[PDB]
């Protein structure tokens, strides 16, 4: 049936002694950010991101540590002091509780854990006043501070006041209204310069919460799908795009009311090719815009020539993907799908 579907992502999820280690890990990293003294009075707040938070991480191959993004919201003005010398505060609370195991990766920090790295951007708020107040209520809120990923919270809701089910009202507290957060994206530090960039990690994590709701819980599932896809056939496909970009472009791909995995990862295909035809036919790249800054385009760093061989890698899995959710023979639709997927696809 689809339980096929249901074996290969438990296989492709991170496991859960990396699930515990992240867990406790952001938990023990925020205490220590929040009661560290020198520290008492810029951290404002320490949440998970990410495809780890968004449920859209496979496990890596080889054993090698997940990447888990952490973000540190500070209450710095921004505009006085550059992300380097934002960075530079957190040096000592680093060499203390985290000697010999940290690193300055430029924009972020990097902290090696036992089974999980974290990757820790250091932000600031760029409100201020009673409106930076209002913002701060928000990060400090259990909808932001969670350490449970959108799996485990499909009912999640971005809202200062909402709590999560206990499974037996806050719960019902519906997403705050865009007025409150949607033009009021965090800053951090850029790439490569000491500049600061703007990110809006809860609005792209709203936007992943809806659309895995409308998918009927299949969006971050197929997400894992095509990642896993991406790795399994990385030595017939071009090296971008990977990640966020090519999760970017499974959500503008797949459509609203996902049936099954099976239906899912077809529509969503034809759906790539059908509406990039014109696009890759001129040997270019499309420009969407991120769900959390309108006015970035995820497919900035994409290679133009990239995305055109990324195209003609879907096109090959398209044959295979077709043929499989047509095919009705089990040994035959089975077999195929694991042309696509590799062996942690299984059989009947
Ligand atoms: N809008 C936008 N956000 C990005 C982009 N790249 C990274 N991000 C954000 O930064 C977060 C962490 O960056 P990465 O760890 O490099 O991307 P990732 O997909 O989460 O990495 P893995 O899932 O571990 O493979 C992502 O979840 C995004 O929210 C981008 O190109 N555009
Ligand atoms: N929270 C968070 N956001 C990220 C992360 N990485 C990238 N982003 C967002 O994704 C956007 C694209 O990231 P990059 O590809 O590194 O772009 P950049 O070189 O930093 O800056 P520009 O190219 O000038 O926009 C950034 O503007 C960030 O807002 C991350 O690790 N954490
Ligand atoms: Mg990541
Ligand atoms: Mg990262
Ligand atoms: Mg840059």
């Amino acid at each position: 049936l689809n339980s096929q579907f249901n074996a290969f992502l438990t296989n492709i999820r991170p496991t859960d002694p990396q699930k515990e280690d992240w867990k406790g890990g952001a938990k023990t990293l925020r205490e220590r950010l929040n009661n560290y003294e020198p520290l008492k009075d810029i951290v404002v707040s320490t949440f998970l991101q990410g495809s780890i938070r968004r449920s859209t991480a496979i496990r890596p191959l080889n054993g090698k540590r997940p990447d888990v993004d952490i973000v540190v919201v500070t209450n710095l003005d921004h505009n006085q002091i550059a992300p380097q010398e934002a960075m530079d505060l957190f040096v000592p609370f680093l060499e203390k509780y985290y000697p010999e195991k940290w690193v300055p990766q430029g924009r972020s920090f990097g902290i090696t854990l036992s089974y999980v790295e974290l990757d820790l951007v250091i932000t600031a708020i760029p409100a201020s006043g009673e409106e930076k107040n209002l913002l701060e209520q928000l990060y400090r809120s259990e909808s932001v501070l969670t350490v449970n990923s959108l799996e485990e919270q499909k009912d999640w809701r971005l809202n200062k006041s909402w709590k999560p089910s206990e499974s037996g009202n806050s719960a019902n507290i519906q997403d705050a209204p865009l007025s409150e957060w949607k033009a009021h994206p965090l800053v951090l530090p850029d790439r490569d310069e000491n500049k600061w960039g703007r990110t809006h990690p809860l609005a792209q994590i709203r936007w992943t919460a809806e659309k895995n709701r409308a998918c009927n819980g299949h969006y971050i599932n197929l997400v894992r799908a095509v990642k896993w896809w991406r790795q399994q056939n990385s030595d017939n496909l071009p090296k971008y795009p990977k990640g966020y970009p090519l999760e970017h472009l499974i959500g503008n791909a797949l459509d609203d009311g996902t049936p099954s995995m099976g239906k899912g990862l077809v529509q969503l295909i034809d759906t790539f090719l059908s509406r990039w035809a014109y696009v890759y036919s001129l040997r270019s790249k499309p420009s969407l815009p991120d769900h959390g800054v309108e006015e970035h385009d995820v497919l900035a760093r994409l290679s133009a020539e990239d995305f055109c061989l990324f195209y003609e890698g879907l096109e090959d899995a398209a044959i295979i993907a077709r043929s499989a959710l047509a095919s009705q023979d089990p040994k035959e639709s089975a077999e195929l799908w694991r042309k696509l997927f590799g062996t942690k696809f299984p059989f009947p």
